[PDB]
């Protein structure tokens, strides 16, 4: 069946681990020998991605129309980090909140987070029905869910909300607030959340990942569809670098043969017309020509690592020039503290200001890494492009 | 009950007119039904809407969950000036693609079209199977649309698409051909096509109608809007004419009344701390800080009037300077015509490429209208904002 | 007295008329019939039919057993027409044979027309006995006659052969030769030429006339039941258009009154379960399931009208298309000319092999018309249901 | 004295055995028809036809005017058996319905399989007219069955219905109802029964046994022409295996002598020309070009073997492929258990729907066996010919 990777996200202590456990328990009644349980999810395992280490449990389980990967996280720090860190991908997110509690502050940094991160669909489980002593505890929160989806970027209007006790569920009591809400939560989530898609219908993005050229026939980038569909013949138009050049795609290799086209996820060799080895270098972006532009100026989420982690031992202050590595490019930036923020710790995950040398392909969603001496010092996500103020365009380098 | 605008699409005599009145037809057995016929529907009346005249049918028709109102137009002009002049909302498009034909000129058109105008989501009735021998060419028509769909930016994975006859439909025969297509098809379009919103969830943006002082208190900007929500306190941007700048709306007013908040839709007063009735003016946009960035290349579809229309006499050439007007904002630009187009033909939609002398909010799905002199000699569709090239600067007036 | 329609038939100038006279003159006698002389039979009237014309005269008379409705016609092309169309119905002929002459070219066409229209019982006259040598002559001709008989399915043997003179009955002269022959022939008329029946027991078969429909009962079919018996209950299964329905009647209705049951030559509505009006058309035939098959290419006895008949003024040739007639239904059919035939002449009569466009009810024995455009051109009668050839399948329409 | 096939049929304790044993003597007292006792003939001689068990009574008597073949079964069970087989060839029907019990659901079947196996003459004897005491009753159960005659096909009105006693006959009293009334059964015998026929009018029928090639001369099929009349010179079609060829008969071979023609029940070798022996093969049918038409579909009445004759020791599902033989063709079939029926358990007779990969010669009426590896688990009689379902095409073997 189609493959889903959803999360459950919310704040600390509001149901997330119980929700999840009594999902695998309710789907793998119709018959199974093992699959997780609360405690067995509560105390998941330590997946170090790249020096940074996260708490992460990865279950799976499916309905009567798709398979799903889930994944659910001990505690915020782990949310924080894994969906900055882009480790987990996501489609959508199951966001949890208790009823007696109503929307905590982790609750809204979840949701910013899934926003930032691309996931456009959310749906909701009001947990903890049972110790509600007010049914009007319900429906306020709702409301105030409702709202705070839509303050979010979400449409609040449109959001599942399913209402519920993961625990009753769990432990197989009272149907219509355990049970009953899981099947009815698993079939929202079944119909609103979207099937991946290797987005093969947008314009076509191809971050270079070399460059080497054919005696007699071109010069060829290589590097792997992120997006889209390349066909031969297609125009294209290499971004990054302070330069924008535009010709035609005039053949596309792979194991050795040649294509009429390409899609995203396939790594392959685009023969481009006219241009030569040194117009091209590793690090530009070759795309559908208009489709996307440079941005030199962004904001982004961005999460410090630690010492432990490998990263800087001692904070550092606005006006910090590190190295930024984004798709196959590299370049150095500078970063700009919000403002009140005089030091940027590390461990920290702060909203930065960041601003490079030159314009890169760096969109909305896009996650990077910032790198000074020969150590990753943080890794983030961009959240806004906003637009090059007159200031910053007369920054010194 | 929920309303939704849709219409049909797709390339002339593909069966557009003749699904339109089997809807109709079908949705009005029983009740209060009064529905219009094929003739009723194809002799569609003109309407003039800015001194542009369009052939546009309208009917309503209700599935058990939502009320429609339904577009059908005669020519594929109709079409074609009516999607760009913006007259009405486009929650949803029903593509008909005749299946002995397949995707025709016009249906990519209106696709792209579509698309353009920020329409999401398409439903595809593959009409005229009963014209039709081989399923075999249904199929393999039906895999050309998808791949059509993905190429025009749409899910064509996902993409409803119903093989039916209109005909048999209207005719009431041939059931499986015809009634059942149809029922499909509105049930499509009532689980596929989304229900407008006011899209409060965006980013607050305020076209600025105007501007005025209150000894006293401060600077005060007139103006609806667009979308998003808008609070006392929040920080805000104004953007247009090479400025940015960043406060703080302290107060929102309407009815003489202050309020804490306004939403989509409002005609409020904003007023902003610190600026100065100099500092803004009429053109610009108030925005969420970092949402939305200022544009100063755009290509567009646009719509050139007829010399009746009151449009130009002249054909423009490459490198004509009209002044466009969008919003509330009024900015010189210079046109670039397509490359295979050395004039601009009247009465003729072209992709045109617009430099404006400043960078104004232009975002994709945005509309304007070219003036020269006083009149109006294009209307068009902002479909992308490619990156401004440094040829582009070099450009004078 | 049980009625019977009969009819002579026969090589022009065997005596048909004269006996046809004989048989007025001997029953007038009793009261039996009034006296028609030679002259006034001899002279028969023309009658039209559809626009078809021919020459048929009609007496009546009666045995002591039967009434009868006897048909003479003056010349084998009216004997032709008539079968063809079935203008004048026959339960039963009177073959005549002249003696002297023997079996002709019209004796055996006139015998395989009557078989082919369904007649199954013939009563031989050996006509001009008073014209023979000897009886070796009429012996032979007896012999030559039985043979001929089961050469076209009919039982040579069992079929009563009266030798006589048609002219000395009708002269009242030689009463061995001529009035006891003529009696000997109206005693085997009444034995062996069996009363009509309306095949009741056949598998019911009713062309659906028309479908209506009514609020709170469904759908019902109108007809005229062709034969069997049609009872509340039976399942019944609608055939024809490439159709294969089959429900249960689950109504009947005859004046204004519900039934239980109906038999052939019942005008009737049939309420059919669970079917939409959609679903049925006029040309659909309602009959017991499986007991028919639709057959889409027929070899049949066609009368290309003239155009004082309302026909075609010039032949036309092989693979013309006109649309056929027949039941309720109408089908564009292709004609193929017989072997050598390259012109089908108006006011000739030919074997054809028609090939519908698809299958319908169309059964050996079944008559129907060709028109095209808005005049019928030919009329004719099924005399093979060929099986479809692989080149047949493959018509273009 | 010509030969007729007889046997009675009917619901069990009826009286057919009395009856059959009453005519045994009647004609073994008059003459030498040897009466068998209702003992002997109660306790048939059970026969094997292919393994299938079957108890069946033979006898034989004769009429003055004709010698029958008479045969007499036990149980219900056994004539469904035989007449699904055929293992008796019946040229007519001996209906005996108790005048006391009237038509019961046995007389029913039997009636249905004697049409289902061609038999278009039945004669009735109501038996146990001694057990009734009003006429009424008698008169009543004639009347019905002249309406459950009609009902199947035959014509209740001409049908002779033989009202007595079959235990008065054999008991030799009450001659009335015994000896009058079952001799004027056998009357009625000779009389309403037919005589049959090879039947050499209708299209030439050859099944292929075998083909062989004469060098110089061309290729030979042999086989037995089944019916109809085969000339040298005849075009001649092979049906079956999806290979629609047409050609002539150049040759025809009997005894080692160049024949012009051949008829039904002889075995030959027609020679053919043009084709090569491997365009040819076993189990395909020649014959008269379009007489006939291959069926992939098709309902019919079969047996389903008991463990004891062979069939498979286990009821099977509505998905099962055994092999099909008929004529001189092998071909493997999904058989189709109908709507309703989940298995067709062993010794059990049922409607089937047979799907074969191929297109065969399988007429209603034609007999065929279904075989699991090389055992015959059913035997069966074609009693439709439905057609293929846009679902049956859809079939992968
Ligand atoms: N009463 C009640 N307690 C619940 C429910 N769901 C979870 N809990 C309890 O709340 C605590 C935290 O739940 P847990 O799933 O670990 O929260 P997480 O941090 O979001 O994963 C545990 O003590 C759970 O047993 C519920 O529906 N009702
Ligand atoms: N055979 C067939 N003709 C159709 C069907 N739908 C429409 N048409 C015919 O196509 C022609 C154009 O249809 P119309 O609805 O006016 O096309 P439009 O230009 O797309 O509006 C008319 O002649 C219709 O009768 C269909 O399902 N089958
Ligand atoms: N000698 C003789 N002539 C006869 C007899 N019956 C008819 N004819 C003559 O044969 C001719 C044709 O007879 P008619 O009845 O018109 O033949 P039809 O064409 O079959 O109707 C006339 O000249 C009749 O008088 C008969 O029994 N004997
Ligand atoms: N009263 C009466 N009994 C009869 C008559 N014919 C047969 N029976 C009885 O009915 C029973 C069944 O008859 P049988 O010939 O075996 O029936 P079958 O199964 O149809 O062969 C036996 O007990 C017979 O004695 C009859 O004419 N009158
Ligand atoms: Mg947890
Ligand atoms: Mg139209
Ligand atoms: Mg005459
Ligand atoms: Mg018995």
């Amino acid at each position: 069946k189609p493959h889903v990777n959803v999360g459950t996200i919310g704040h600390v202590d509001h149901g997330k681990t119980t929700l999840t456990a009594a999902i695998t328990k309710i789907l793998a009644e119709g018959g199974g020998a093992k699959f997780k349980k609360y405690e067995e999810i509560d105390n998941a395992p330590e997946e170090r991605a790249r020096g940074i280490t996260i708490n992460a449990a990865h279950v799976e389980y499916s309905t009567a129309a798709r398979h799903y990967a889930h994944t659910d996280c001990p505690g915020h720090a782990d949310y924080v980090k894994n969906m900055i860190t882009g480790t987990a991908p996501l489609d959508g997110c199951i966001l949890v909140v208790a009823a007696n509690d109503g929307p905590m502050p982790q609750t809204r940094e979840h949701l910013l987070l899934a926003r930032q991160i691309g996931v456009e669909h959310v749906v909701v489980y009001v947990n903890k029905a049972d110790a509600v002593q007010d049914s009007e505890m319900v429906e306020l929160v709702e409301l105030e869910i409702r709202e705070l989806l839509t303050e979010f970027g979400y449409k609040g209007e449109e959001t599942p909300i399913i209402v519920g006790s993961a625990l009753c569920a769990l432990e197989q009591r009272d149907p219509e607030l355990g049970l009953k809400s899981v099947q009815k939560l698993l079939d929202a989530v079944d119909t609103y959340i979207p099937v991946p898609t290797r987005d093969l219908e947008k314009p076509f993005l191809l971050p270079v990942e070399s460059v080497y050229s054919i005696p007699g026939r071109g010069t060829v980038v290589t590097g792997t569809l992120e997006r889209g569909i390349l066909k031969k013949g297609d125009e294209c138009e290499f971004l990054g670098h302070s330069k924008n050049i535009r010709t035609v795609v005039t053949g596309i290799e792979m194991f050795h043969k040649s294509l009429d086209r390409a899609e995203a996820g396939d790594n392959l060799g685009a023969l481009v017309r006219g241009l030569k080895r040194e117009d091209l270098r590793r690090g530009l972006v070759m795309a559908k020509p208009g489709s996307i532009q440079p941005h030199q100026k962004v904001e982004a989420q961005v999460y410090i690592l630690t010492k432990e982690e490998g990263g800087r031992h001692k904070p550092f202050v606005s006006h910090f020039m590190p190295v930024m590595f984004s798709l196959t490019w590299d370049m150095a930036c500078r970063i700009i503290l919000p403002p009140g923020k005089e030091l940027a710790m590390p461990g920290e995950d702060l909203k930065l200001t960041l601003i490079l040398r030159q314009p890169m392909i760096l969109e909305k969603g896009q996650r990077f890494t910032l790198r000074d001496g020969n150590r990753t010092i943080g890794t983030g996500l961009v959240t806004d492009t906003p637009a090059m103020t007159e200031e910053d365009k007369n920054i010194k380098w």
